């Protein structure tokens, strides 16, 4: 049986493997749990045979020079880490794979969720009824509106982009996407209309922010640029918008909105965002679902099985061209 | 040009018509507004020749035999009314048409809204965030799940079910449907999987309804979602309520037994429930369609064409 | 349970599978009649009789009429059926799928010279490249036109799903709204003929005027009913290299052994065989059977 | 000074793979040097030292490669890697080799579905019958004539071609089983297919597109099964296939063959139940044009320093194999 070192922290085997998957995994491999701060500490025997690393440990040239069978490192924190001589793991042919796309479907779903909540006031309609201020249907629907309509714009488009395009595929709506690093040919074939940020921002009833582009726009001036009763949905990275610029457009009652991410987390208790009518709130929980984490396990398993049978990993994301 | 009685019920011509289809109507038809409850007392020059009624007005045989012209009654209130002689219309060959399909999309749409909200605690995540109650990231999500790859069951299958099917498209869920009337082999070529009411209840994470209750609520899954969208008469409402209060299930409704509802009613106090004041279908875009749906049918029957557009009413006279 | 079986032209041996007659016996029972105890109590009817205003009043316990030969074999007591109540429906929809599939078939072959490249290969004269593909084009993203849109149009539209094309349909009967939600763009006949790369004909004369109107590379597929087509004009259009075409139906079926189409380069011929599949007849049973088990529940079909 | 690319596309050409709009963009944005594929070494040091891309598949030596410090990628326009390079020293330098083969998936898939309906329904024969006069009219003709709609379909392989084959089959709502052991089963499933063992595909499918395999393979298929072979004859026992076809066990269609061009002698030229195609499934002009368009899309990404995305990337293990 091939040997794999486990050093998944701050993730863990218990979290990322269903029973079925965990049994499959140990039935198939010797999985030695190991201290990530001390990989070098392992058996000079253990290091000689390791074909895989599940996780993201610190590593150095000398300890890496000790691992002649290492085939791949499977990153399970969604994020690449300035952690080890990537140059030599490239020289050697050693793939580094990531499992972050597990968080797409979770985030799409709750994302379409807010879209429908805003476009029909599902929340305000529940609180009003809850305490007792109806408007009994028809009378509620001043500002109601279908998504099937309908002009959708996506700011960014990676995995979260695609997951969203998928859930929306039942709405026969119009989907404008802005993305710098995807050719117009690839967008068109993903079922979307490649577009300027200004088109997306402007000719759109529903706007989703979904990926950074990059590193770090959309301020007071970007918001006014919108259509009147516009739906603006923030799913990734709060640092890209001016929050108070955004709140301003909401109280003003220009656009309507919902975010899952905030300029500070957790947000202080006194913070304005809490009282603002017309803004749906979500405590950075769009992606952390158990089943998302159990999927990481499945992926790892698929990718191991390919590399065991000599083939390149397919399932988790590869890395290459990223100095940082 | 030809003649049409305009007597819609709570629906007015204003509401169910955009300027476009409105101005195209007298432009195309001689149309006369008329008290819907006094339709016999319209001028007999009129009765004898008018060929379409746009409304749901009550009609007696006497008022009927004086409409030899009349080829269809076009109803703009979704549900057929025990209102007239539905036996003469048949011989006379008169069509009664329904425009009720226009509530399929908006209800589907808001149905997916509840499910995702039920599935993910959207509403009580928000209410909490108002009040400072919180729980960030993974702490809030103990019983938050995906709909994609989940098991959905529908009860009945209207236009509403076809509309629900369509919106679910991108979820790749297992769609079990239970519906007596429509032949087993017609759901198959419509996307969904035919199934006994048992499975639809016992083996669905999400159950949509488009008589029953109590034991049924106990036969449902671990922490499954009930989403109720039409015909309140079918659920024992207290049985649902306790089934919700127990914690055994989570639920959402757009229909209620007393409508409007008592201000005392305890549902409004009820954790694990999401309320809507019958607002699933009542959308201006929905209303405006009825109009165009009507014109299309009129124009069609003018050629003398058995209309395809609106819904018809065959052996559903028995009820 | 009672039903009347005047199948001919169609059999019962051949419009039901095993499980399908197996079930029709053990849930009903039936006759070996002649479309030209009984009279009164009869609930159903699997046939195409002219029977017959008098013989009708004699059958007062009737529910539904089941034409198992697509077309309505008139005459029934036309008005004393809708005034009386009894039900009139067809099985004709089973032919939709088979016609569609083979329609796409002809399209692809016209689109890529499949038949010509198999003949060439046989006769030793095939171009390999590259070089064999000068007129080869792709159906994907390509502007297809349909003329008519019955049960048939629908099936076509469905086998086309995965092609990603702009589909234009000319149909005066169906209201714009029904087509557009049904996945197609509604259009005027000119805007079809003139603006399509592949035109399919499904359901008083289409002639020389039209064929000149079509785009120069265009492909003309004829699937139902010759009558509305100027057969001569069609043959001149193809003959001149203006268009390529294909047709399952002809001015006269069978067609004379000496008919100039039998040797017209650019034209794919099929002998009125779009719809006649064994599986379509077997689906006929299912259809009537399921809709019987519905009628005897006070429900429509 | 604009980035320089070396063009050596033979057996293809710039005239063929670039359309007008695209060929102009290419020379606006790039300094394209046309080279003789057998002599890249001879180009100036001035060119070799400044070159950033190669369009085509020229034989290259570590020797030459060493003289190319700026080389970012080799954009291979024949669809197939050649063993004419030190693949070790690429990779090393992070020089990408990409492939333009995806332009074939769509044309190959349409003709593939076109071969299946031909088989399913005797389109070729029926036309030939009408030509000659012999001649069955609708019903007696369709004795051995099925739908694809309800059927069970099977795919051996699944790259771009499978995907395109899955797209065009989507209107038919069939059950599609596919064997691809280079894809993880989750990736198959999200692509709308049911992953399946080789022998299930072989034994449980009314239609089999190929996208080992000899007499036991053929004898295991269901009795009326159609077998559509679209890529690389390399993997069928062509003699067994013909035997299987002539006995009336299966009907079949191929666009590829054991020697190409075939000899005029060849048995498969006279064989019934076989639809023939002269390796033309994928060579359409519009297809060759799409290579120019991809090549340019990828050169753009790399000028911006991103990795390639529109063309497929040569992986150490493929080049190993």
């Amino acid at each position: 049986r091939p040997l794999a070192i486990s050093a998944p922290e701050p993730r863990s085997l218990d979290l990322i493997f269903s029973d079925e998957a965990r049994a499959a995994l140990h039935s198939k491999y010797e999985i030695v749990e190991a201290d990530p701060e001390n990989i070098a500490g392992l058996g000079d025997d253990i290091l000689g045979r390791a074909r895989y690393i599940i996780g993201q440990p610190p590593l150095s040239a000398e300890t890496l020079a000790r691992m002649p069978a290492l085939r791949s490192i499977l990153n399970v924190e969604s994020n690449l880490l300035n952690n080890m001589p990537y140059e030599v793991l490239f020289q050697r042919g050693i793939h580094v794979v990531t499992t972050g796309q597990v968080f797409a479907e979770p985030v799409a779903e709750i994302g379409l969720g807010f879209a429908l909540a805003l476009a029909r006031g599902i929340v305000d309609a529940d609180i009003a009824f809850q305490e007792g201020t109806e408007l009994w249907g028809g009378e509620g629907n001043a500002s109601a509106r279908l998504i099937a309509g309908s002009e959708i714009g996506i700011v960014g488009f990676g995995d979260l982009g695609k997951a969203l395009r998928r859930v929306l595929s039942g709405f026969r709506a119009r989907i404008r996407v802005f993305d710098p690093w995807l050719p117009r040919s690839m967008l068109e074939e993903n079922g979307v209309e490649p577009a300027s940020l200004e088109d997306v921002l402007t000719k759109s009833d529903f706007i989703f922010v979904v990926a950074a582009v990059t590193s770090e726009f959309l301020g007071a001036e970007a918001f006014s640029s919108m259509r009147r009763g516009a739906a603006f949905i923030l799913l990734s990275r709060a640092d890209v918008v001016d929050f108070d610029a955004l709140m301003a457009a909401v109280s003003s009652g220009h656009i309507v909105a919902a975010s899952d991410v905030y300029p500070e987390e957790p947000l202080p208790l006194d913070h304005p965002v809490r009282s603002l009518k017309g803004f749906i709130r979500s405590a950075h929980r769009a992606g952390a679902l158990d089943s998302a984490f159990k999927k990481m396990g499945d992926m790892v398993l698929e990718d191991m099985d390919l590399m065991d049978r000599g083939l390149p990993p397919m399932r988790c994301k590869r890395a290459e061209r990223e100095t940082v």
